[PDB]
Protein backbone atom coordinates (compact mmCIF):
# COMPACT_ATOMS: atom_id res chain seq x y z
CA UNK A 1 0.00 0.00 0.00
CA UNK A 2 1.21 3.40 -0.98
CA UNK A 3 0.07 6.18 1.98
CA UNK A 4 0.32 10.03 2.44
CA UNK A 5 0.94 10.59 5.83
CA UNK A 6 0.99 14.13 7.31
CA UNK A 7 1.42 15.56 11.10
CA UNK A 8 1.78 18.99 12.80
CA UNK A 9 4.83 19.80 15.16
CA UNK A 10 5.84 22.68 16.65
CA UNK A 11 9.56 24.63 16.93
CA UNK A 12 11.80 24.06 19.64
CA UNK A 13 12.56 27.87 20.57
CA UNK A 14 15.18 26.52 22.60
CA UNK A 15 17.13 25.78 19.70
CA UNK A 16 18.38 29.26 18.59
CA UNK A 17 19.55 28.74 14.91
CA UNK A 18 16.24 28.42 12.96
CA UNK A 19 17.72 28.95 9.63
CA UNK A 20 20.63 26.51 9.84
CA UNK A 21 18.05 23.99 11.47
CA UNK A 22 15.58 24.24 8.48
CA UNK A 23 18.60 23.68 6.15
CA UNK A 24 19.75 20.81 8.71
CA UNK A 25 16.19 19.04 8.08
CA UNK A 26 16.29 19.75 4.62
CA UNK A 27 19.33 18.60 3.76
CA UNK A 28 19.01 14.73 5.77
CA UNK A 29 15.11 14.56 5.04
CA UNK A 30 16.02 14.71 0.88
CA UNK A 31 19.20 12.41 0.96
CA UNK A 32 17.08 9.57 2.87
CA UNK A 33 13.91 10.43 1.16
CA UNK A 34 15.52 9.88 -2.19
CA UNK A 35 17.68 6.90 -0.99
CA UNK A 36 13.75 5.35 0.17
CA UNK A 37 11.14 6.05 -2.28
CA UNK A 38 9.61 8.90 -0.11
CA UNK A 39 8.41 12.47 -1.55
CA UNK A 40 6.79 14.94 -0.10
CA UNK A 41 6.27 18.34 1.45
CA UNK A 42 7.50 20.74 4.67
CA UNK A 43 5.58 23.95 5.69
CA UNK A 44 6.88 25.99 7.69
CA UNK A 45 5.44 29.20 9.85
CA UNK A 46 4.66 30.97 12.92
CA UNK A 47 6.93 28.44 14.78
CA UNK A 48 5.15 25.32 13.33
CA UNK A 49 6.00 22.67 10.76
CA UNK A 50 3.65 20.49 8.86
CA UNK A 51 4.92 17.64 6.95
CA UNK A 52 2.98 15.54 4.54
CA UNK A 53 4.91 11.51 3.84
CA UNK A 54 4.23 9.57 0.66
CA UNK A 55 5.41 6.22 -0.37
CA UNK A 56 5.22 2.59 1.10
CA UNK A 57 3.19 2.15 4.41
CA UNK A 58 5.86 0.73 6.59
CA UNK A 59 9.07 2.87 5.28
CA UNK A 60 6.68 6.17 5.96
CA UNK A 61 5.27 4.61 9.24
CA UNK A 62 9.14 3.69 10.27
CA UNK A 63 10.34 7.28 9.22
CA UNK A 64 7.64 9.05 11.25
CA UNK A 65 8.55 7.61 14.55
CA UNK A 66 12.21 8.68 13.99
CA UNK A 67 11.48 12.25 13.29
CA UNK A 68 8.95 11.98 16.68
CA UNK A 69 12.16 11.56 18.30
CA UNK A 70 13.65 14.80 16.61
CA UNK A 71 14.30 17.45 18.98
CA UNK A 72 14.37 20.31 16.63
CA UNK A 73 10.44 20.02 17.12
CA UNK A 74 8.09 18.83 19.87
CA UNK A 75 4.24 18.30 20.36
CA UNK A 76 4.10 16.40 17.07
CA UNK A 77 0.23 15.86 16.33
CA UNK A 78 -0.63 12.63 13.91
CA UNK A 79 -3.29 14.20 11.76
CA UNK A 80 -3.91 11.48 8.96
CA UNK A 81 -2.79 8.47 7.49
CA UNK A 82 -4.56 7.48 3.49
CA UNK A 83 -3.99 4.92 0.68
CA UNK A 84 -3.08 7.35 -2.02
CA UNK A 85 -4.07 6.45 -6.17
CA UNK A 86 -1.32 9.36 -7.39
CA UNK A 87 2.09 10.31 -5.62
CA UNK A 88 0.92 13.90 -5.80
CA UNK A 89 4.25 15.19 -3.92
CA UNK A 90 6.50 12.53 -6.33
CA UNK A 91 8.54 16.03 -7.94
CA UNK A 92 10.29 16.55 -3.99
CA UNK A 93 12.64 13.85 -2.03
CA UNK A 94 11.14 16.87 0.25
CA UNK A 95 8.79 20.00 -0.80
CA UNK A 96 10.25 23.36 1.44
CA UNK A 97 7.30 26.06 1.54
CA UNK A 98 6.88 29.11 3.48
CA UNK A 99 3.97 31.54 4.00
CA UNK A 100 3.08 33.57 1.05
CA UNK A 101 -0.37 35.55 0.33
CA UNK A 102 -1.75 32.69 -1.66
CA UNK A 103 -1.83 30.50 1.87
CA UNK A 104 -3.24 33.19 3.88
CA UNK A 105 -5.96 34.08 1.25
CA UNK A 106 -6.53 30.13 1.30
CA UNK A 107 -6.97 30.21 5.31
CA UNK A 108 -9.15 33.33 5.31
CA UNK A 109 -11.41 32.14 2.50
CA UNK A 110 -12.49 29.13 4.91
CA UNK A 111 -12.68 31.47 8.32
CA UNK A 112 -9.03 30.38 9.79
CA UNK A 113 -7.56 33.37 10.40
CA UNK A 114 -4.76 31.27 12.59
CA UNK A 115 -3.01 29.93 9.83
CA UNK A 116 -2.72 26.80 11.68
CA UNK A 117 -3.38 23.62 9.50
CA UNK A 118 -3.43 21.35 13.11
CA UNK A 119 -7.79 23.26 13.03
CA UNK A 120 -8.31 22.36 9.25
CA UNK A 121 -10.96 19.56 8.80
CA UNK A 122 -10.20 16.76 6.38
CA UNK A 123 -11.58 18.45 3.45
CA UNK A 124 -9.64 21.88 4.17
CA UNK A 125 -6.17 19.61 5.08
CA UNK A 126 -6.85 18.01 1.40
CA UNK A 127 -7.52 21.57 -0.28
CA UNK A 128 -4.25 23.08 2.19
CA UNK A 129 -2.26 20.57 0.56
CA UNK A 130 -3.55 21.32 -3.08
CA UNK A 131 -2.01 24.94 -2.09
CA UNK A 132 1.61 23.29 -1.05
CA UNK A 133 1.55 21.17 -4.63
CA UNK A 134 1.16 24.28 -6.49
CA UNK A 135 3.36 26.92 -4.18
CA UNK A 136 6.74 27.95 -5.38
CA UNK A 137 9.11 25.93 -3.72
CA UNK A 138 10.95 28.03 -1.21
CA UNK A 139 14.48 27.40 -2.48
CA UNK A 140 16.99 27.03 0.84
C1 LIG B 1 10.06 18.79 10.94
C2 LIG B 1 10.98 17.68 10.58
C3 LIG B 1 10.77 16.96 9.41
C4 LIG B 1 11.63 15.95 9.05
N1 LIG B 1 11.44 15.27 7.89
C5 LIG B 1 12.30 14.26 7.58
C6 LIG B 1 12.17 13.45 6.36
O1 LIG B 1 11.19 13.68 5.63
N2 LIG B 1 13.03 12.47 6.09
C7 LIG B 1 14.08 12.24 6.89
O2 LIG B 1 14.87 11.32 6.59
N3 LIG B 1 14.31 12.94 8.02
C8 LIG B 1 13.50 13.95 8.37
N4 LIG B 1 13.71 14.63 9.55
C9 LIG B 1 14.95 14.30 10.20
C10 LIG B 1 15.06 13.15 11.11
O3 LIG B 1 14.11 13.34 12.16
C11 LIG B 1 16.54 13.18 11.54
O4 LIG B 1 17.38 13.02 10.41
C12 LIG B 1 16.70 11.97 12.38
O5 LIG B 1 16.36 12.37 13.72
C13 LIG B 1 18.12 11.41 12.34
O6 LIG B 1 17.88 10.20 13.05
P1 LIG B 1 19.09 9.19 13.30
O7 LIG B 1 19.98 9.92 14.28
O8 LIG B 1 18.39 7.95 13.80
O9 LIG B 1 19.73 9.09 11.93
C14 LIG B 1 12.85 15.68 9.90
C15 LIG B 1 13.05 16.41 11.05
C16 LIG B 1 12.15 17.39 11.45
C17 LIG B 1 12.38 18.18 12.70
Amino acid sequence: MNVRLCYASQRNEKNEDLLQDLRDILTEARDFNDLNGICGVLYYADNAFFQCLEGEQEVVERLFEKIQKDQRHYNIKWLCTYSIDEHSFQRWSMKYVQRNTNIETFFLNMGENTFNPLLLNQQNLKFFLNELLIAEQTKM
